[PDB]
């Protein structure tokens, strides 16, 4: 329940490195295991906090338990669930990001759809930041993972004009939500994403904190380079050109972020998808999570709870099935 | 006249152990002969080199031997003492470093006098610079010795957070006037400063290396400690605690710099004065040099020709005048 | 239970030669038998005794038999079958040597694990230390085995700088958590090694001595040549060539820590597999041992309880296997 004096920057090097629940909570589907991983326990995030991890990202889709609007009301039990996986983080001394996770299709950013999107997100973050008002500053906000227009030409290149502005508004009514219930809320960190958290150079030119609230830190998701993070085009990683490429791209968050504007800044995501490589793989988490650390940026990994594809850790049986690149990460 | 494909933590072992050659052409006169010591000769610097110090520092004081602006032509016949004395150096297979030292009254670190400094050091860089471009890779230039605001209560204990925001973008303007001379300077091994040279955590969080440039290699000073090295308050030195707080400065300086931040360091200035304690400085001597090189950092002592002060080499008879201080920092 | 006034060098001496109980309470396993050795008794260790070895070797490891954290208990029984050999060999006028052996899972030579394994091994040091508090000067510490980091390219290289200092540290914390009890462990003997007891040079250089502690002795083991005495990809020795470099081997030793450090050394583990080649290994046996003697190094020969390997007594029959060997270690 405390809230310390602690500026943004000071508050993310003491985030340390983190791991995402991925694929659980955030799942697109009413049933939470649908997407093939199983009910989150305290046994599962002890091994986390075991191995080294300082932050938990419990990233939450809301849309399946949000009621009719309009009072948009979120399932008391869905809260429950939320709440019990927080405390298994936070009694393991380690932080909480919360989010608003696949939820696209009722935030759509546009000007024609903008107030009802508004209306509908601020009841929402009342509601969330009410059912956790009186936890202290370990529990962090992230108001939206990865806000875009989904199906458009320009969904993964920075958006739209429009998008951008929308996007910024609605960041602002999430942030003016969580504030508006006081308490705790008041003063808690809360994490504000470019639009589809990219690193994109309009998505960074376009991109305001609500209110320049002070307690506001960035989230930039960057699996750089996509060829090799994402799309399985590229399995090899360590050459000069990888290594002076990915310091181009860390640099250029930091020298807008950090430097220029005095933010500090959490990749809330960020990995590699497996293929068939996994020298390469620890080669670029270690290089990776090394870079963020030299830069003041906490870096979390995105983990899906897949062998074949992000996931590290086994979550059936709580054995790490590639502890080399946990170790890396939280180096 | 060669350069080599040589990545800088590897450079930094093939130059050895140091020497400098201080109150010289360093001196704060229009003769460099007013600070007790006499114009430097091949003799000297080949003994120097026949003591086993693979690397000479050359730090050279510009301010006497400066045009008025626009220009701020430097005399060519001070370029031209430097460029002898460096050859002595070259010559006896010796890395040989060349600095901007105590110039300190024109490169005022204040966001008033930013754009005047950045202009002057611009044009004095690219002149150094253009002397030089033929040379090897043996010979290295370092930006700024100390820069720093001289007389304010901070010069000693890292800066302002103006001060070292102005001297971050000092060592930019210089790496630029350097590498834009082209030729061997494109890739020529650069030393750059953290704020006065200092140690001290806000100096090391605020240091950026400017355009992420690979060839750039960390300069920090650390007369560890002060009171033995520099004030004269205490003269013994050797106990368990006097060995491991060294230790324990020299980590703090690898943890940041080598291991999270992948650089090179060249403690380019470090030493004790003399105050009757000649076996503690000897034990200080091994110490230290013997932590550096267990660290990869390439150590330099400070000899000022005072034997009475920092003074190792007698410049005038060409005997060493504490020899076994030499032969503990050359291993 | 007697503390003589006895400095390294004669104590060493006095030690004569040695023979290690190999495979019995070093086993990893919870079962000690589990090596293919018996259950060790008075009639085994009269045997030793009798050939004429006056050092007994009881290397032990504590894994299987610690509780878990904060207090680390060791089993009570466990530490009573280890005082029940200790005493068939004090009974026999034998010196004894007590370790910790197999234990590298728990003590990880790290900067990240230091602290961790530092406390463990402080608590299980300290009970293994009470356990033997009134035991008189034939009952020896040795503190760590072989320690290092096991997988690592280094581990039979003499490390990284990182795993000699995190060793070092091990060592001091060990040696002070033995000191601190009082007693006569006040001036017990203890066995310090280099990292993983090597005698690289790298090893040798960074060794360290805790608190430069006059009653500790150095233990390095080396099992020259190890293409012969290990690898079995030699199985020839004798030549010129082959007693030279071995001679060079143990004067390497001598010259760093005997002549230069004034240390005493207690070669803890040597010895020869067998590779169907009885004559060589009698020869090398008898060299090896009659060179340690001649430079005041205690030799203890490795005996892992199988004949086809370091076995040179039969502890089923008490018979020996190799009684030459034997004889030719205690001449
Ligand atoms: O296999 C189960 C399920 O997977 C769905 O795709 C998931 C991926 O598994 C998951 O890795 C990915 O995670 C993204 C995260 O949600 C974003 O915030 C961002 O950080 O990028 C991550 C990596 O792309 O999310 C997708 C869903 O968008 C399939 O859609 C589904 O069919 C399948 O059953
Ligand atoms: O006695 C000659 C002259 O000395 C000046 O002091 C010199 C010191 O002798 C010299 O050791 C010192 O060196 C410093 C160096 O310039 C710095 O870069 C850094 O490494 O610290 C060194 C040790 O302090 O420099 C000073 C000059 O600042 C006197 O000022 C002068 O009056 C006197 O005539
Ligand atoms: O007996 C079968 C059992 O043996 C294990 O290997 C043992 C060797 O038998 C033993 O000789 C060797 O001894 C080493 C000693 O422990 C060290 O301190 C040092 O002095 O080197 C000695 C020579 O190697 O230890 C090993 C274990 O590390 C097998 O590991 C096991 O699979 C097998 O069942
Ligand atoms: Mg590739
Ligand atoms: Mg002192
Ligand atoms: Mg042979």
């Amino acid at each position: 329940s405390n809230m310390r004096e602690i500026a943004p920057k000071e508050f993310v090097l003491d985030m340390g490195a983190g791991w995402n629940l991925g694929n659980a909570m955030d799942t697109y589907n009413s049933d939470e295991t649908a997407w093939g991983n199983p009910l989150t326990t305290k046994a599962m995030i002890d091994e986390i906090a075991k191995m080294g991890f300082k932050t938990l990202r419990l990233p939450v889709t809301w849309k399946f338990h949000i009621g009719e609007g309009p009072d948009y009301l979120i399932e008391a039990n869905w809260l429950d669930k939320v709440e019990a996986i927080a405390n298994f983080a936070l009694e393991n001394e380690m932080y909480v990001i919360i989010n608003i996770h696949h939820d696209e299709t009722w935030i759509l950013p546009t000007y024609e759809k903008a107030d009802e999107v508004k209306d509908e997100l601020s009841k929402v973050w009342t509601q969330i930041a009410n059912r956790f008002k009186t936890y202290g500053d370990y529990l962090i906000f992230e108001t939206l993972n990865e806000p875009r227009h989904k199906g458009t030409p320009e969904e993964w290149k920075g958006g739209t004009q429009e998008g951008r502005d929308a996007v910024n508004q609605y960041h602002q009514v999430s942030v003016d939500a969580i504030r508006a219930t006081g308490g705790n809320n008041a003063k808690r960190k809360i994490m504000v994403s470019t639009y589809a958290a990219s690193t994109a150079s309009n998505a960074l030119n376009d991109y305001l904190v609500p209110n320049g609230d002070k307690n506001v830190i960035v989230s930039v998701h960057s699996y750089f380079p996509y060829q090799f993070c994402l799309d399985g085009t590229d399995s090899t990683w360590g050459t000069e050109a990888d290594k002076t490429a990915l310091l181009a791209e860390l640099d250029k968050i930091r020298d807008k972020f950090i430097v220029e504007d005095n933010r500090a800044v959490v990749m809330g995501s960020w990995g590699s998808t497996f293929s068939d490589n996994p020298e390469d793989r620890l080669a670029h988490a270690e290089f990776y999570a090394r870079a963020c650390a030299e830069r003041g940026i906490c870096p979390i990994w995105w983990d899906n709870g897949n062998v074949d594809e992000f996931g590290i850790f086994n979550r059936n049986t709580l054995e790490w099935n590639y502890p080399e690149i946990a170790e890396a990460i939280v180096k």
